[PDB]
């Protein structure tokens, strides 16, 4: 995966654990190949492989 | 149009006036119906059709 920080336009949720992307802004991280979404502290827990 | 603030993922010109929206969160609206990206300043300068 490609993650990079993504501001969110509407409620979009963590696709490793399914809790909301909090904040107004920078709320998580979209892979830039796959489009999963996650959050800051979930990233490190998502497998490598996209 | 429906005009809403959006925070641009990549750079994006006005629409409008052609000059970049500028900054790292809210740089402009873009419209909810046609996609038309607008400067907060040139909001004002749009005709009204979409
Ligand atoms: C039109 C729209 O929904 O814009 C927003 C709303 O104002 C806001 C209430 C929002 O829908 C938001 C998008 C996300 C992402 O997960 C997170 C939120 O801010 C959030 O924490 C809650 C509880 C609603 C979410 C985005 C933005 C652009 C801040
Ligand atoms: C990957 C990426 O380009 O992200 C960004 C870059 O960090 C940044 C340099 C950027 O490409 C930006 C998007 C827009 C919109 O017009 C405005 C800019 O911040 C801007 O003023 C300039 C001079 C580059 C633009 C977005 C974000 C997310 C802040
Ligand atoms: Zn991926
Ligand atoms: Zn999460
Ligand atoms: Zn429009
Ligand atoms: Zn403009």
């Amino acid at each position: 995966h490609r993650f990079k920080v993504y501001n969110y336009m509407s409620p979009t949720f963590c696709d490793h654990c399914g809790s909301l992307l909090w904040g107004l802004v920078k709320q998580g991280l979209k892979c830039e190949d796959c489009g999963m979404n996650v959050h800051h502290k979930c990233r490190e827990k998502v497998a490598n492989l996209c």
